[PDB]
């Protein structure tokens, strides 16, 4: 009965439907996905892919000073999502008591498709993040819509004992178990934290610090994809997303797509023009050719 097996028979043999090989390209990597974060330059810094963006089953952290606009920095990309997913919903996990019907209505966000649960401990956070995830598990694949959660924040939550505590350990229980289940899920989380448990929440911690809206240095503190300590600039916009364009002058420069020649920058064919104007109409010079450019020094200096 038992001769010579091919990695296809014994990838069988585990009863697991969902086992592979690698040449069928659909792990549950290669099958996650991306959720475009609405900025280019943001999405570089995440992916190492201007056209990629957060990963589709994965946790990322964002941490920074409070009043930093973290929260707005996570309402700009729930915004982008809610737009490129018109049957898609947003669930945000708060702590503190910040977000209104009105601050989401102006910021151009569907309030028919973003939901608040207040929670004020880990296990609160835990136990009912878990009953949506369980619920959502359950559905056939067909019947899912899309989702994205956020928490706002970690650092905020206490534990059902503290209202020095196993604070650290309750959340790296709580993260394993999120974790697996938003990966087979198939639901990206994003989780602020104001900086003055993260390491248990993600293995991408990126940090924001501040310098039509407000200009922000997003740094990849900590991240499997990117380069540590890489960085660009991404603008969050009064009217609610993060930017499209805003941070892809300064690539384009360090590209060599723009050269920087006197008080202003010269193109391919000649032209010469000041970053102001660029910047006023950034769909007329950021054309598909000189994207891919931009893109693939993007690759270069963000994964190598």
């Amino acid at each position: 009965h038992h001769g010579s097996t091919s990695i296809t028979d014994f990838l069988r043999l585990t009863g697991n439907e969902f086992a592979s090989v690698a040449q069928d390209g659909v792990t549950a990597g290669d099958i996650s996905g991306w959720v475009d974060s609405g900025s280019y330059a943001f999405n570089a810094l995440l992916s190492g892919d201007i056209y990629k963006g957060f990963p589709g089953n994965k946790i990322v952290v964002i941490g920074a000073d409070p009043s930093t606009g973290k929260t707005f920095f996570a309402l700009g990309a729930a915004k982008n999502f809610l737009e490129q997913n018109k049957d898609g919903i947003v669930i945000c996990f708060e702590s503190e008591s910040a977000i209104t019907k009105n601050m989401l209505v102006e910021r151009g966000i569907d309030v028919k498709r973003f939901g608040v649960v207040p929670v004020s401990t880990v296990q609160q956070f835990k136990t009912q993040a878990l009953r949506i995830v369980d619920n959502y598990e359950k559905q056939p694949k067909n019947e899912r819509q899309p989702v994205l959660f956020i928490l706002d924040s970690l650092g905020m939550l206490s534990t059902d004992k503290e209202m020095r505590d196993t604070r650290a350990q309750l959340i790296k229980a709580a993260f394993r178990v999120l974790t697996l289940k938003l990966g087979r899920a198939g639901i990206p989380m994003i989780v602020t934290n104001h900086v003055y448990g993260a390491v248990y929440a993600s293995s991408t911690i990126l940090t924001l610090s501040k310098a039509t809206g407000v200009i922000v240095t997003v740094t990849a503190t900590k991240s499997r994809l990117t380069k540590e300590n890489s960085k660009i600039k991404c603008l969050i916009r009064y009217d609610g997303g993060l930017d499209r364009y805003y941070g892809m002058l300064e690539l384009a420069e360090e590209a060599g797509v723009f050269k920087k020649v006197s008080t202003r920058f010269e193109l391919e064919d000649g032209t010469k023009l000041f970053g102001k104007t660029i910047m006023e109409n950034p769909e007329k010079y950021f054309t598909n050719d000189i994207l891919e450019r931009i893109n693939d020094y993007v690759k270069r200096k963000f994964c190598y």
